[PDB]
């Protein structure tokens, strides 16, 4: 049975999440600028579906048909407890409870980001101990249990320095 | 967490142990094996077994692991304190598991009566299972913390209950 970090894959600047065998979401600013392929499908035979930070590919072969077809959402209920499933290339896995609330246009460091706000569960400082975000981490995928179901509800695409908030960027 | 603390963490019986010192292994009672007689080449005879409840600490009469510097091992953390557990998965996967600790507590687990000092999981609300929890043969695992400077061993993964939130470290 294969794990959900299997569907954790390193790319462009970087990561992104298999949510079927012809599915994989990411963070759009890690996307490659310059390319003719991704994963040996060239890029004539890939939709891509743009919004905002968010970004599906849509494949016309099966490029991991080990796996099954996950429930994808547009974002979470206010209050749920997602987990974003951090790699790093350590060979580090780090899930970190995060706290959703709502849908906003948010002032990140410079920046606006739109999409659902987040603050971490792991406390005061990551001090230099594994619970926090970086940089490199964008595209990660946010994900939670309800009844039986791994539902995965969008993409890490931005966080504070000041430790407390992320945004994860939805669908639509 | 630092490539010298994943370097002290070994497989052993039924689980983990982990190296404080060139000549001091810490593990869990109940991963050790019965008939054992002879750890790392060294008989019995040549061994100081020191052993409080779930929490076993082995003296060695020579130096096994002179690669290593002696660290600091402490009876149990400050509640509030956020310790790693630091597990090795199927593959050179790593996960140190985030846990906020709690009071000294006995409790019944799957009919074992269970000492130590309790914590929850920082990883997710439902964490039950091995994507973002713990299973049974994590046993040995060490709960580390960093404390300004230096790092801290507190005590080995003993047990976790059948929701899989709630964990115990046994303590010296
Ligand atoms: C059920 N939601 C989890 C949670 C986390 C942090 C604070 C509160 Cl009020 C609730």
């Amino acid at each position: 049975p294969p794990t959900l970090w299997s569907r954790v894959t390193k790319f462009g600047s970087g990561w992104g999440f298999w949510v079927s065998p012809t599915v994989f979401i990411t963070t759009t600013h890690v996307i490659p600028t310059s390319a003719k392929e991704f994963f040996g499908e060239p890029l004539t035979s890939i939709a891509i579906h743009r919004a905002g930070e968010f970004t599906l590919f849509r494949f016309s072969k099966k490029i991991r048909p080990d796996l099954t077809g996950m429930i994808l959402e547009e974002g979470c209920p206010e209050g749920t407890v997602c987990s974003v499933l951090i790699k790093r290339d350590s060979g580090e896995l780090l899930p970190l409870a995060v706290r959703m609330g709502a849908i906003a246009s948010m002032r990140i460091q410079g920046r606006l980001v739109h999409g659902q706000s987040g603050m971490l569960l792991t406390g005061a400082n990551a001090k230099g101990m594994d619970l926090g975000t970086i940089p490199g981490d964008c595209g990660a995928p946010y994900v939670y249990k309800r009844a039986n179901d791994w539902v995965v509800c969008g993409v890490h695409a931005a966080a504070t320095k000041s430790g407390n908030t992320v945004v994860c960027a939805v669908q639509a």
